[PDB]
């Protein structure tokens, strides 16, 4: 098997759009493998550009296809370039870019972190003629840095790991098995923004229900009460397209749902006081 | 004819946009079917990558277009590759990804349930060239596991079936049959988001219409049930981006025009009273 | 000039965007036209598939680009494929969609009907050349069945007919005549959900708006009147976004005007009777 | 230099986003223009269509790349023919689309009128190879139609005007100048809709400022004049999102701000008059 | 190292969508860089329009891929030329177009000023073989104009810099050093708008404020101040779109918390005074 020493360079990330689950990384791949040796032009090293290595496969010239696997969509490369040192390695920098999918829990919507992941993985080939040497995530453009909501903290974690696939069991019997890179950037959410805009006039919200309590007119407690729900509707509008379609519940929803239920409480403590 | 065993490995299933009725799957394709024998080089078998098969295609080898019926759009294939094995089998892998629409009927909308369908079939070649021997959807990625408000509950059920289209009988007298494959996907939605967020608020909403039949001053029951008006119209915004533009009724809409009908009632109610 | 029977079929229809005045249409175009005969291999028929045909256009085979005149963008032909019978007959079967636009007025909003059109029309060639003979649109998918809020009645109706284009006419001084193909499909408004959601709650704001003129309270009038302004500012919001930018009026947005001026009329009339 | 008749017919104008300044015009291009004479085959003359054309231009031929300058984005061509005839002429009938961009100022924003403009220039050729002999606009298909709200009134005036780019000058000395082409249309808002919808309901709320002017209750008017202001707050949120981002004012916003003034000199005159 | 004499021509800014934090820029790039001296046809420069560079990239000329850093997906580059003068000199001319991010901070949103970046950088070749000679920005378009509500007061700075790149270091051991282009456009918004429109009338709320510290009826204060909250609820749904999702504070949001803190001070006040 030929042995690949691939290296990420993480330019940007941004775009994590959480409603539909995905976030966008934009860097450099570089996939460094050794191979037979061939006389280039001079001793200086050969440097084929985009829409030019074209013709070099078609020559018979290998280079291996490295797709992502959490990607959605293709991902759209832009300048791709291929060294071709004489005494036998070659590099294959290439510029990447796509959006990528993690699961990604929202448990703690404002107090969040979660990892993004680029799970690289060959497409064509398997453990047998292609296996990943090592990784060195060299991210100094991003690794101490303020992005977003998305504050980057630690360096990139990186995995080696084995992955068999079984679909192609029936069709490969013992040769199935992939060499998986995984890579791990811990981000956190900054919840300085939700602290400051949403949260806080909940409590306010919830103050003006103690306020409605502390109220001393029963039909106009009820018109202020009333005016309470009409001020909760007028939440979950510009917040409902903040947090994803999620099955369980986040905070935020929590103390919407919570108003609601303390608005209810006075209501239905004001109706059977009167009864 | 020519069997072909095809095998589809789904990846993941996302972006259940129901508003315009589609949803995106990705996945790998296998189409495994024998041929006549050709000297490869050497015993290994020979793999030829994404835009290199071209090559091969002009030289006269024969694969087929199998094309997706229920997407839209044209499918993105990213990388694809084609095994060549000595002694007859080719292997078709590609890695499919494209939106597909199914029906699915929203009778109803928190308590869903439906059917994900890929209907693949040849688009060049009818039943007297090409019929499609088995399918075995390997889908262990998604089998039990837990994606969006969509939980993929048993075993995708597949179909082999000889669909005859009619638009090709005038210009083909009697082959005119095609083998289609519809491959199932039985999913589920989880109702914890909305029983959680859309629908015991509005069992609050119908509390207050109780609260304000229990009110005891008339121009301020008017006052409140007009407040009422404007919470209902508070909802079916937020709530009108979340189910599609749909004939019948769901129980969400339903639930909004049994409120207006309750609100009505009062008014009407006690205005009739007070005449 | 060489006669082409032509046959479309319609696959789906969905997408009526009717905020920018488009609808996509998703089917099949079937060109068969007599040519001259060649040796094909075999008695069988030649199957060409995509991507390969250009190589017989560049050996010098004719086949029409036939172009859509109300479509807006590209329309994105998927598979294509090409026939060769030896005798002499080529069918051009093609997968179509693209975004088509019909001037499609909107007089009466909840109870409208439209025809939906695929104005087609060869691209390069005129009379002379290539004329339409005759086509059958086989919409057996879609002829009688429930899409959307659009209901498709009837069969397809068709047109054959010879436009002239003028802007030619001084490049070509005789010979400017174009055969044009015009299908018709006869698509009608659902009108459940607007009755059921939209029209009747309006119906309901100007019963409370006779509420108000049966109130009691001049001042108190006036509070309930401008509550009822918040009322109808609450519509043509998430009603806006359903009809489109449109010069006249519809029946909706005359509701809305009509509940603005019965409202304006109790808030002129208490006050020229309290003045 | 070589002598280009152009002629441009324009099929359909839609699709005026005045948010972020763009609207779609779509139609067909013509360049007819003489070169040298060469044997076609027999008399007829000869018809290349799309993705064919490039083969005649890597053999030897000749065609300017007409770009457009107040396009974004690129204008995404559809079919493109070219004619050759015998004698000399050559024409390049081509199907042009794309988002074009006027300064477009919005002074008067019901009683609008601007001009749609199509500035066409030669990307690679300057005056001393290629100038512009004259263009006829054959837009006989809009010339008097109701599209959208913009009633396009007039013919279309036209324009061939030499333009000099500064920013070739340090790479070609004294011919860095360009036969610039600039048609206008001109075409007027139909202001019916805005008059019906937005201005009217407007005075009603005015209307209903004089007559909190006209009530009798001190504190029952500051409580109608802050549900005063909750109507003019609803506002300006379906209303901002047709005009554009735009630092001065138009008379839509000033009729808000002139509402706002109302509502607040009405407090202010209730409050100073109470102390 | 083979110099290049770079100008970069801007034609329009537009489209700053500071939500997703980017802005697109339009115009034209220029490449001059002299080479290898060869034969053209005639004493006349040779011209190479699009889609045939391709063939001369090929036959072995070498032209650079000047690739974009700041630019998020590919720049969808539309014409593209290429001179070949005889002497020497190549100038390769091409339209360029993209989306380009800068940090871009708000720290005051409506007194905002910022610089529009523009990073270009050699993707294939370092400092040994390509280095920038100089750049000069003829942005004689945009220079003093007024666009959307950025005013570019100004000219455009350069700036010509050596940018090592540290993960091309273990593939490049000594030559990894890039030089870089980096032009600052200072741009300044344009106040006039949310001066007009938002920070006045959130004024008026906080002099309505002040009106119900003025009131003099305990319940009816509360009524008042709930509906206060409703007001400054109504904001930051139609502000909540124009500010990004931002970290820190900046003025809109700091009057929005302030006038609930104002809101909530008064009821706070008032239900101490009562108890």
């Amino acid at each position: 098997p030929v042995d690949v020493s691939v290296s990420i360079f993480i330019n940007k990330i941004y775009g994590v759009n959480t409603l539909e689950q995905t976030y966008k990384v934009d860097g450099y791949i570089v996939a460094q493998w050794t191979g037979k040796p061939r006389k280039t032009p001079g001793d200086k090293p050969l440097i084929v550009e985009n829409t030019q290595i074209e013709r070099w496969i078609n020559n018979g010239l290998w280079v291996p296809a490295l797709e992502f696997i959490n990607v959605v969509g293709s991902p759209d490369t832009g300048n791709k370039r291929l060294m071709l040192f004489p005494d036998g390695r070659v590099i294959y920098n290439a510029r990447f870019l796509g959006s990528f999918s993690n699961d990604m829990d929202f448990r703690l919507f404002p107090f969040d972190r979660q990892q993004f992941v680029l799970e690289l993985e060959p497409f064509s080939y398997n453990n047998q003629q292609l296996r990943f040497s090592d990784i060195q995530v060299y991210t100094e453009n991003i690794d101490n840095e303020e992005i977003d909501e998305w504050w980057i903290r630690g360096k990139a974690s990186t995995h080696i790991s084995d992955i068999r696939y079984d679909h192609l069991s029936s069709v490969q019997p013992n040769q199935n098995e992939f060499s998986r890179i995984t890579v791990r950037i811990d981000a956190v959410r900054n919840p300085s923004y939700y602290l400051w805009s949403f949260i806080l006039p909940l409590g306010l919200i919830i103050a003006a229900s103690w306020s409605v309590f502390w109220l001393e007119s029963f039909s106009e407690r009820l018109q202020t009460s009333f005016t309470l729900m009409l001020t909760v509707v007028a939440y979950a509008f510009y917040t409902s397209n903040i947090l994803p379609r999620l099955p369980y519940t986040t905070v935020i929803d929590q103390m919407i749902i919570a108003g609601y239920g303390s608005i209810f409480a006075a209501i239905l403590l004001i109706i059977f006081a009167h009864h």
